[PDB]
């Protein structure tokens, strides 16, 4: 029997790819999720790690017997390297456009961020992205049945986004959300509390924590697999519910308090 | 240990009134439903039953410890005798505006339908209700934490609604769905493949179809407790789950199975 993952675990630390729920299958590492949506018409990646690991969520999607040519869309949480960094790989795979919010193209274009970015000194370099198509902020990403509605979640970057869409198990289908990272990180130097440098940016990420509690939520998935305890509900050191409907509120109020921390450690700094 | 209700029971054979789930109780009679909704600032009443049940509806909301001159709004499924019967005589001991769609409130100030309802020829005349207010057709009707969204569900009657609102037992929280009656019975004059007689109603009784098989859907209630086996999931009789999250698809799809043989009795007749 296999060991599966620990929860400190690195961002290339491999994974056994395995189904999620329906056709939600998990594509990704230890430490960083993927995710790949499966139909008879063709799939949607969610998300591209780190930029070492292309080669692991490649495989890992032929391990499931899928092909990456069959994938017509790849969709992204936020543009930091540790999620965006095998993005230009997989799109040479897959022939598939790339989907991202307004704030997050110069970045996916660069290869790296720019001063909105609160992480921005600590950024690491990445290919950039040939092929983008900017996404509205409630726009959906449609390949044959597939339907995943993106949920603008700027605040721990800028171009930050939530996916959600339904997977089914027979006539049991489910609420599934790829819920953004909200942890208020920065760099050495980034102030949330500075608004005269970044205005509103804060109040949006204020209001992002609101609307990612309001979703409709059956099972809740992050791009750090941890935040969400994704291996205490799959695979092999599984024992909690895989489907628990109070999830993404948990997660927002969890990241609110921890939010205010921020602010609190900034006051006294 | 009482014996609960038949699936043919009268519209007017008392029902034991209880619980359905969190706040949402169930004070109507077994072959009629209404529904009390609570809080500490007031309370909805959902539906008014026949024009007999008045008095039966107000000592069930006293049995339950809740007063009815706490009800500060009433809502309708449909502008039929045995759903609005007792409307005005629930205004009175509320004191509470009934909220209703455009196409219902002439019938609601009359007391009786006009030809655009199907069953125009069999209604009974009941008590006009003095206080509507008109509500959009997504309007939400709001008290204190309180909010019932109106999903137009046209077909059954021009007036036709659907309501639905979330109830919570400490923190697992239900998508409640009083889905409205979608049988397409009439009176013994009426065509619903008559286009030309009232232009678009059969299509848009079709539209609701689909609109009401698309909503999240946790715990289904229909105005007859029949339509969804009320009595197989809620009080002495029950053998089935109160939540099952494919009710409001298997209700619709039922009905349009059924409004098909509707079709097919009309091309033979
Ligand atoms: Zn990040
Ligand atoms: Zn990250
Ligand atoms: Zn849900
Ligand atoms: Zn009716
Ligand atoms: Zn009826
Ligand atoms: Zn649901």
């Amino acid at each position: 029997a296999s060991r599966g993952c620990a929860d400190d675990a690195g961002w290339n630390d491999p994974a056994m790819p395995q189904k999620v729920y329906g056709n939600t299958w998990y594509v990704g590492t230890c430490g960083i999720s993927a995710l790949l949506v499966t139909s008879d018409a063709g799939h949607i990646l969610v998300d591209a790690a780190t930029p070492q690991a292309g080669p692991q969520i490649l495989a890992n999607i032929r391990a499931l017997g899928f092909r990456p040519e069959d994938v017509r869309a790849i969709v992204l949480s936020h543009e930091h390297f540790d999620h965006a960094g095998s993005l230009a790989e997989l799109q040479k795979a897959t022939g598939a456009p790339v989907y991202a919010r307004a704030p997050a193209i110069d970045t996916l274009k660069r290869g790296l961020p720019d001063r909105t970015d609160p992480q921005f000194e600590v950024a690491e370099p990445v290919a950039p992205v040939a092929n983008i198509v900017t996404l509205a902020d409630d726009g959906v990403v449609s390949v044959g049945p597939l339907a995943l509605t993106a949920v603008a979640s700027p605040g721990h970057t800028p171009g930050g986004t939530s996916w959600t869409w339904r997977s089914c198990e027979g006539d049991d289908c489910r609420q599934m959300v790829y819920a953004d990272s909200l942890t208020a990180i920065s760099d050495d130097v980034y102030r949330y509390s500075d608004d005269a440098a970044h205005p509103g940016y804060l109040a949006a990420f204020r209001n992002t924590l609101a609307r990612v509690a309001a979703l409709d939520c059956d099972i809740l998935v992050t791009p750090h697999p941890s935040a969400s305890g994704l291996w205490n509900r799959i695979g092999p050191r599984a024992a909690a519910p895989l489907m628990d409907t109070t999830a993404c509120r948990r997660y927002a109020q969890g990241a609110r308090q921890r939010l205010e921390k921020r602010l609190a450690e900034e006051a006294a700094a």
